[PDB]
């Protein structure tokens, strides 16, 4: 009961930061989740067994793909920590509990392939679950999970509790759909402009909840550049393969897959930040005023790909 977890002093300043990478030690990253855990939701929420054995099941369930890995659950969790710590009060209980584990869920079992290329490959998931193919994938994952002998970590949650999490984890999962994210934003922008926004009404949590999943799942755009440059390279490690197995169908993929042009990345990246990242960033501040940090960061990296292609580097 009396068990923190203490960072090194570098770490215990910098994990509260937007802008924090978790580093190359991959044998941290349980501790840096398990102290962001505790500092977040309290050291009460989860029996520290049950999480360590829930924790380590999920790694397990992450594939060694050059993106959608461990390392990305635990970045995007972290992004989400920061979000809670800045917005204190405006969280219920359950939720904080709910979107940290559900961020750690999020790409569960993920292959490095996109919806679109497991509908055209023809697989087993696409029949299961037309849209939102690998996200519906990712929940269940996530229940199985669970569903482990000592691996529930919300035993200790009333009948009704237990569905209301496991609704927010659900919702939350399906929200990192990023086909999903312009018609909610839209909605968002809608009301937040109208002033209709309302806080109280469920189905208005539920679409600001999925912005700040969107919000998390992309920040690999709010991180200083030299972080922001190298994660691209992931990145496009996935998209290219992806083209690569698209080219084997008999079919030329979109020039973002495509490895012969990768001279059309800086301006594919513009075209991102433009059309995904800074909207994302913009709608959020506008709700949740001190995730602003993730905005400025945004629009820093945005100048960096503008220079990239004036040449500047
Ligand atoms: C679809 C996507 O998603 C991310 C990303 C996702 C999460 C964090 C950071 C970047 N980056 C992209 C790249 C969008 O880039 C592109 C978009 C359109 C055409 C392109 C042509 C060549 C190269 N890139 C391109
Ligand atoms: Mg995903
Ligand atoms: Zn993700």
């Amino acid at each position: 009961g009396l068990m923190q977890f203490t960072l090194p002093v570098r770490l215990c300043k910098e994990i509260e930061l937007f802008h924090f990478d978790i580093g190359p030690f991959e044998n941290m990253w349980p501790g840096i989740f398990v102290y962001m855990v505790h500092r977040s939701c309290g050291t009460s929420c989860f029996e520290l067994e049950k999480l360590c054995r829930f924790i380590m099941s999920v790694k397990k369930n992450y594939r060694r793909v050059p993106y959608h890995n461990w390392k990305h659950a635990v970045t995007v969790a972290h992004c989400m920590y920061a979000i809670l710590q800045n917005n204190h009060t405006l969280f219920t209980d359950l939720e904080r509990k709910g979107l940290l584990i559900a961020c750690l869920c999020h790409d569960l079992d993920h292959r490095g392939f996109s919806n679109s290329y497991l509908q055209k490959f023809d697989h087993p998931l696409a029949a299961l679950y037309s849209t939102s193919t690998m996200e519906q994938h990712h929940f269940s994952q996530t229940v199985s999970i669970l569903q482990l002998e000592g691996h529930n970590i919300f035993s200790t949650l009333s009948s009704s509790e237990y569905e209301q999490v496991l609704e927010i984890i659900r919702k939350a999962i399906i929200a990192t759909d990023l086909a999903l994210y312009f018609g909610n934003r839209k909605q968002l922008e809608e009301m937040y402009q109208t002033g209709s926004l309302n806080l109280n009404n469920q189905s208005h949590r539920d679409r600001v909840i999925g912005l700040m999943m969107t919000a998390c799942d992309l920040c690999s755009v709010t991180k200083l550049w030299p972080v922001t440059k190298l994660t691209a390279n992931d990145i496009y490690a996935e998209f290219w393969a992806e083209g690569d197995e698209m080219k084997k169908l008999g079919i030329q993929p979109i020039p973002m897959m495509d490895r012969d042009k990768k001279d059309e990345v800086p301006q594919g990246q513009l075209g991102f930040y433009n059309a995904v990242a800074i909207p994302c960033y913009t709608t959020l501040t506008q709700i949740l005023p001190p995730t602003e940090p993730l905005l400025k960061a945004c629009r820093d990296n945005l100048s960096q790909w503008e220079k990239v292609i004036r040449g500047e580097e």
